[PDB]
């Protein structure tokens, strides 16, 4: 078909930029480049902040990725933001309705809940039961005239199996019964993931998509949508799931999953991408150190993994060390200084330590922790006269979660959040904060910890509170599940 | 009245001393409070080039400055005693022609048995005057024979000397206590007493502020002025700087290096404020002030007769007060510039490169290069081959040998420390374990000898001495016998 290869990444900004987003973005960039093609970027802002787009775009630039087209560099298939394409998705959703491949569902939320509880009570599969699938087109129009709100749902074949072609794995066979009557257009007239992905991929002339294997169950729905529109479905290759060393799905409890954390901790971007390539791929000779160009030159789809690479942070650090030693001394110096040369950060640090230093040589002692990764702490450091080991862990966990949700990482937001927590538990603040000095600075005496947390940033602050919870033994599965419920019940602490 | 001119005459003997800054501060202050000038003169009669630069830079940093000196020239140049030797030789021979001085041909061995015979016989130890009674004609004969000689001054046999001090008033010292001081040494260069009478005359010095420790020498200077017919300048003797125990200020207890305090983060304004608080106080009892404020209200009579105490912690607190007066911007820049030495940074990056895996590891491995004194304990100096006693012998000998390097280079440090290991029946690996703790504060760190070169002589010796205090120190005659051993040690460089 000699159709120009084009791939994309379609991140949905939700605060911290995830390593998985860079990992997937890496392999679409690599494949497209190895075929003489283009790699573009599309922001799928689902509104689940205004600047959260800038967060993800900056995190991918630092990581070493770049895109031919996108919301910032422009492109022929603009706009490259889902928020600015609402008219497009509604247009095509109604085209499926016209062609009989979709139908309006008028079920209310109460009716859907009842439908799900009846199925569970009968042990039946929990899925949409086709309440409005057989409604004729004229009848569907009549209810819209009465003002009945509705969604648009895709039809699904009644029997048989779906046959998907994966570039690496080959044939994929999923029974059609296991495919939901997916909601394409919501009541507010905005799309769901599946309608927007098919429409945007086709209009931007995407030819290949590489995505996590978690999306395999969705693949039949994508095939149906392309058939309904009469569009050429791009080829699909599924990447292996990122895992913790214990082989569970990657999670921020064991090790951080933020790109900007690894920047703040001292990992060169080239090393991080080097390691994420090894999470789903092996080069022709199984070389563990390589650059993006080396990976592109010899890229082979059949070398993509389905096996059991794991995300061992210690191995990532080893690899970074091999990068650091292959730099010249001058390059290393300029990298250390640049990595710590944020003028705004330095001014704040001087303001913080000015009351406590008697010599210029005291600065390194009071300000050293601002540039460490994880301070050297022990369970005994968290000794507390008023609070016991269990209560300290609860404070660290609840604070970690509440702090993770801040729309902006400001000193005042941090203060209102931890002050709100202390007030909610009727613990005087000075006792409430004793653990944070240990976790953040590594000792009981330091600069005001709330200001230190603002300076080091969200990624480092959260990495040191989670480390402290590990240092204190963590909490069991049962005791932690209850604590998570307690967290959902907390009030909003921001005025 | 003559224009007021003060000076200092420091010897470039290596590490500049805070006491030199102390005296220079009050000579400069007094001259400026009198519509006069301040002079710098280099007493480099005894032999270097680097040492002279080290001391001029040390005083400039402290904030002192001079109207004439070796660097800036002046109407009474040269301002180095090494470039004035022929001048001192002429005057010392003038006293000979006039009968106020005589040639003494005593060989060193003769002098040694002179004092030994005096001590064993219970007689005062001084010059017995055996060559004093030679006539000129007899003296010239020995010179033609090639007999080497010095020139000694004559002293009245009886009577007293009245010394007009500006603070103590009148100080009478009998002539019996004043020796026939050597004026010209055996090879033609002056001693301190001849050089300073001559230079203070030619350079038109009118007042001299000097440590009280040199008061016994004052009668000798007065005699030299009387012999030459010159107007002796007015003397004022400052109180001596003391350790916290009231003893003479000694490197052994506290650090005495001006440049050490620069390396430790002491602002020069803080150091000058503290040195100015030793002898002299300000009218409103105020303990924080500037150079000009000291000058304006300056009065000789407000100088202290008692011995001031040099508490290192009081200096650190004062610097803390100075730091807090800066804006955040000025404080930030002062910290970065204090550590911005590009050669030091390139050395540090090279040293930590084999041992870091993250950029966040830099501060953990490089933190000690910018500390003052690492936090250490006697438990940290736990050696298998050595006990607490043996390690102390190692650190003291290293400190003494490392204070005498001509040039502070890594190569010189390696040859030194390697040699001491050889003449100790100690393998080099075990010899350096204490050095890792004292310097880096940790048993694990970058190569310790390279580190000692980066941080400089001042900081390395400060941390080695601080280690000796931590282990408990070896005083009494234990340090006296060790001093003898260091003297008998061979040369390594
Ligand atoms: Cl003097």
């Amino acid at each position: 078909m000699t159709r120009p290869v084009r791939t994309r990444i379609a991140p949905s900004p939700t605060g911290f930029p995830h390593v998985g987003t860079a990992y997937i973005a890496l392999f679409n960039l690599v494949f497209a480049k190895s075929m003489g093609g283009e790699f573009i970027l599309r922001i799928e802002d689902t509104d689940q902040t205004k600047q959260s787009e800038q967060m993800i775009l900056d995190a991918l630039k630092w990581a070493g990725l770049s895109w031919a087209e996108g919301p910032d560099v422009g492109g022929p298939h603009a706009p490259y933001r889902q928020s600015e394409r609402a008219d497009i998705y509604k247009k095509y959703a109604e085209k499926l309705l016209d062609d009989g491949h979709a139908f309006r569902c008028f079920c209310t939320p109460e009716e859907l809940d009842a439908m799900r509880e009846a199925q569970m009570a009968a042990g039946l599969p929990v899925k949409y039961d086709g309440r409005y699938a057989n409604l004729s087109r004229e009848e569907s129009d009549a209810l819209v005239a009465q003002g009945k709100p509705f969604v648009i749902r895709m039809r699904v074949p009644s029997s048989g199996v779906c046959t998907i072609k994966d570039m690496l794995r080959g044939e994929v066979v999923i029974p059609w019964e296991q495919v939901d009557m997916q909601v394409l257009l919501k009541t507010d007239g905005l799309p769901t993931y599946h309608l927007a992905n098919v429409v945007d991929d086709h209009l931007m002339q995407i030819t290949h998509v590489l995505r996590g294997e978690e999306w395999l169950p969705s693949a039949p729905k994508h095939q149906l949508l392309y058939e309904y529109f009469g569009w050429q479905m791009p080829e699909l290759c599924h990447m292996p799931l990122l895992r913790n060393p214990d082989k569970s799905k990657l999670s921020k409890r064991k090790n951080p999953t933020s790109i900007t954390y690894y920047r703040d901790a001292g990992i060169l971007p080239e090393a991080l991408m080097n390691y994420l390539g090894r999470m789903g791929y092996s080069l022709p000779n199984e070389q563990e150190k390589f650059t993006l160009d080396e990976m592109i030159q010899s890229f082979d789809i059949q070398r993509i993994s389905l096996g059991g690479p794991v995300f061992d942070i210690e191995k990532l650090y080893w690899l970074n060390g091999e990068y650091l030693r292959t730099l010249s001394v001058d390059d290393l110096k300029n990298k250390i200084l640049a990595w710590a040369s944020d003028d705004t950060k330095l001014t704040a640090i001087a303001r913080a330590i000015q009351p406590r230093i008697n010599l210029l040589s005291d600065a390194i002692n009071w300000a050293g922790f601002y540039f460490q990764n994880l301070p050297a702490i022990t369970a005994e450091d968290f000794a507390h006269k008023s609070l016991d080991n269990e209560q300290i862990l609860e404070i660290l966990y609840l604070a970690t979660w509440q702090l993770e949700n801040l729309p902006i990482w400001s000193e005042e937001n941090i203060y209102q959040t931890l002050k709100g927590l202390a007030a909610h538990f009727d613990i005087k603040l000075k006792d409430f904060m004793q653990p944070f000095f240990v976790a953040i600075a590594g000792s009981t005496s330091s600069t005001p910890v709330m200001n230190s947390m603002y300076i080091i940033g969200a990624d480092m602050t959260l990495a040191r509170l989670r480390h402290a919870c590990e240092i204190l033994g963590g909490l069991g599965k049962k005791k932690l599940k209850k604590l998570e419920e307690k967290n959902k019940s907390l009030p909003n602490f921001l005025a």
